[PDB]
Order: structure tokens, then sequence, then C-alpha cells
């Protein structure tokens, strides 16, 4: 059997960018904040709870599916890019909207840990872990207004865990699936356009 679970976080943050121009590109640092995480998605045909005398096996994978472009509050688009992804691996860099972020680092882990193994939707849970930071740069439109600007960066960092009862298991959340999950997390850009 395989149950895997998606454990959501959902902190705002800001990120100062101070005054720039149309011809520069601001960068913005995304980081990984231990908090409290939400069930955003499962798919489970295993037992539901372990009650300390079994074993079974842990693959987690952490995960952040972030914008390639934003509209401001005044209607302009906001082309995000990458500009260092650190340890993270950049996967499915086809799609034109999103960009997956992933981070592999435990599999094939025997546990006989007692616990939930596969908590529903709405169910939370501490997530203590912490990974890498990400930098992201942003090219703004030339016909940009001037101004302050206080931009809403919505997207999705959580953990997959997948238990199973067998070693070797693998299982990566679809990107089509995780494109679609909740985007709980709220990166919020400032910075004032002076011109350029
Ligand atoms: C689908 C698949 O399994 N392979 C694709 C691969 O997927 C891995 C990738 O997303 C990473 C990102 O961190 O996470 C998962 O794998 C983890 C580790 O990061 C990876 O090093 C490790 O590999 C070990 C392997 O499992 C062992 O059997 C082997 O003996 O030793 C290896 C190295 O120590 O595996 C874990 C698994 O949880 C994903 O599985 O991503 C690439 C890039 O997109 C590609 O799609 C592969 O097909």
């Amino acid at each position: 059997w395989n149950n895997i679970v998606f454990y959501s976080l959902g902190d705002v943050n800001s990120y100062q960018g101070g005054n720039v121009v149309i011809t520069q590109r601001p960068q913005f640092i995304t980081s990984w904040r231990p908090g409290i995480a939400t069930v955003t998605w499962n798919q489970c045909n295993g037992p539901e709870f372990a009650d300390g005398f079994w074993a079974y096996y842990r693959e987690y994978i952490a995960w952040v599916v972030f914008p390639k472009k934003v509209m401001t509050q005044n209607g302009y688009p906001l082309f995000i890019e990458v500009h260092n992804k650190g340890s993270w691996s950049e996967e499915n860099t086809g799609d034109n909207d999103s960009y997956f972020f992933l981070k592999g680092y435990k599999w094939d882990e025997r546990a006989f840990d007692a616990g939930n193994l596969c908590q529903k939707p709405g169910e939370i849970t501490r997530l203590t872990e912490k990974f890498d930071d990400i930098i992201f740069k942003v090219a703004l439109p030339a016909d940009l207004p001037l101004g302050d600007y206080s931009v809403k960066i919505p997207y999705t960092s959580g953990m997959q865990r997948h238990f199973a009862s067998y070693l070797g298991a693998r299982f990566k959340i679809p990107y089509n699936v995780a494109k679609t999950l909740p985007r709980e997390n709220e990166m919020l850009f400032l910075f004032k356009n002076i011109g350029g």
C-alpha cells in the first residue's frame, strides 16, 4: 500500500526591494519557514493509523510551486524569474505558468512511529524542517506606473509525506496536481518604481 499526504504551509512574508527603475530586475528572497501545515491533498489505500507495533517506510519530498507571472494591483504583469534556486530540484520546466521546485531528502526510511498515516484535508501538523532559500528576480514592464508597490504573490510550499508498506517505494505528486494545490503562502513584494 501507499499513502501520500501533502502538508501545506501558509505564512505571509514581505521583502523590501526599495527604489527600482524599469530597466532593473529587482530580486526577492523566498525562505522556507517551519510552521503549522494543513493537509490540502492526499491519496491513500493503506491503513489510517500505525499503532507503534508495525513498520512502514517514509519518503518525504518538499515542494514549492511558484508563479512565473503576477499581476500588480493596478493591472500590470510582472515577470518572475529564478535567480538562485540553491539546492532545489527545478523540474517540469516546460510549464508556462509555474515553477516547480522539489527536494526529496528522505526515502526508504523504515519506521515504527505511531501516528496517523493518512490525515484528511484540513487536518494540521507542525513542520519543523528547514529548506534552502530561493532567490527570484522580477522584470518590470516598461509601462509600469511610477509609485509604491506592494505585490501579493501567492504560492504553494509544503511537505509531501509518502508512507508505504515496502522498501524502494517511490511516489511524486503529479505536476498537474501540484500546480492546482492551494497557494497558501504569500510573498508581499514591496518596491518603489522611480522611473527609467
Ligand atoms: C520519478 C523519479 O523517481 N525520478 C525523477 C527524479 O525524481 C526525484 C527528484 O524529484 C528529487 C528532487 O530532490 O526527489 C526524489 O528523489 C530523491 C533524492 O533527491 C534522490 O537523490 C534519491 O536517489 C537515490 C535513489 O532513490 C536510490 O534508489 C539510489 O540507490 O540512490 C539515489 C541517490 O542516492 O531518490 C529520492 C527519492 O525520494 C525524486 O524521486 O527527478 C528527475 C529530475 O526531474 C527525473 O524526473 C527523474 O526521472
